[PDB]
């Protein structure tokens, strides 16, 4: 009945003829390899595991982009400074 | 380094964070001063979807085992699945 509002910009990486492929596929491949090594081992924190692998490079890139300005970083990210501060502290980036 | 992707004519493993960084580098380069207010959401959708897809395949669609493996409650799991039209 109704369409949605979302950011439709793309995130891609290079693959090799060289072409781009969606970032989501890298996450997918990394998980396949992860399960392959796990071989039925117990895991109970996969969300946290993946999130840490993704948030760190994101925080660094946005901070680098805003030259360290946290106010503009929170704005660009669509998160309040409180949540931003919390994520940085979480990864020792304070 | 439990999360890695294959890279190449020999193939070697590189951390997933390196893929995320490369993609953001491409993203920021084309931003061209344009403004953005939801970059976290854009990245989240890009990584949550494949994570959900893979965990659900690996647990045969069993929500209770999927949520335990992820370390989130089922209500949360369900909300994310519905958000991405995967329910």
């Amino acid at each position: 009945m109704f369409e949605q509002r979302v950011n439709s910009d793309v995130l891609t990486v290079s693959t090799v003829q060289v072409t781009q492929k969606p970032l989501r596929d890298s996450v997918k491949q990394a998980l396949k390899n992860y399960f392959a090594q796990l071989n039925g081992q117990d895991v109970n924190d996969l969300y946290e595991l993946v999130l840490a692998e993704v948030e760190q490079p994101l925080l660094d890139m946005v901070m680098q982009y805003t030259l360290g300005n946290q106010t503009r970083a929170a704005l660009m990210m669509g998160i309040n400074r409180g949540t931003l501060r919390k994520k940085l502290k979480k990864y020792g980036m304070n």
